């Protein structure tokens, strides 16, 4: 595998979005992964509708602004037979009634693939050969809220108790040593003003730091 990967450089990633005052992180992680996979198959990067996921995936177990799972979002897309674009189904950061319109569907999946739980080597393989991967992490510490640059490392992070869904768009390392200061390049959904232009580097190969590889998955297009 390459020593460094950054799918943003290949056009697989849309601009950083902002979930605002709604616990829809899972929806942004899901659309991010689907945007990358749809790009692989069509060569077109189209911003997808998180609102569509928020309003419509309750039957699959999601609770809109009150939390959800990327896996169940992918299941919704499969069962629903499609997902609308952001332009046609705008984000309003509140739970509303499903308004999915088939004519505006621009993405689909037939299910999803789960990365071996807790295996950072497996996650690395997926990121390198598949594209952006949806992941869950423990981002509940104040250190994460205040992240600005460098490699994020929180001694109190849990690899089991996760509370935030984000997107791994690559990996690499700082300094000159390819085997040191390694990190996962993560796209957050708190706007471009947060962290490093909306992104955060999470310590990689540091015993599955913050559970980055505990619940990773990607939609099958
Ligand atoms: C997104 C995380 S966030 O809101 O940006 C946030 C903010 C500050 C610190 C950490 C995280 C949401 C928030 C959900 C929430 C809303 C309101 C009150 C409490 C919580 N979190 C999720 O949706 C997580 C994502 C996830 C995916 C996979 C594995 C582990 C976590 N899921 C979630 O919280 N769920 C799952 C579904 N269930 C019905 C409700 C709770």
């Amino acid at each position: 595998l390459p020593k460094s990967v950054d799918w943003r450089k290949k056009g697989y990633v849309t601009p950083v979005k902002n979930q605002k005052q709604c616990g829809s992180c899972w929806a942004f992680s899901a659309t991010g992964a689907l945007e990358g996979q749809m790009f692989r198959k069509t060569g077109k990067l189209v911003s997808l509708s998180e609102q569509n996921l928020v309003d419509c995936s309750r039957p699959q177990g999601n609770q809109g602004c009150n939390g959800g799972f990327m896996a169940r979002a992918f299941q919704y897309v499969k069962e629903n037979g499609g997902l609308d674009s952001e332009e046609s189904y705008p984000y309003v950061a509140v739970d509303e009634i499903c308004k999915y319109r088939p004519e505006n569907s621009v993405a689909q999946d037939t299910g999803f693939t789960v990365v071996a739980p807790g295996k950072e080597k497996a996650l690395m393989k997926a990121v390198a050969t598949v594209g952006p991967i949806s992941v869950a992490m423990d981002a509940g510490h104040s250190s994460f809220q205040f992240y600005k640059s460098g490699i994020y490392f929180e001694p109190d992070c849990s690899s089991k108790n996760l509370d935030h869904g984000v997107l791994v768009v690559g990996y690499g390392f700082e300094g000159a040593n390819s085997d040191n200061s390694k990190y996962w390049l993560v796209k957050n959904s708190w706007g471009p003003e947060w962290g490093s232009n909306g992104y955060v580097k999470i310590a990689k190969d540091k015993n599955n730091h913050c559970g980055i590889a505990t619940a990773a998955s990607y939609p099958n297009v």
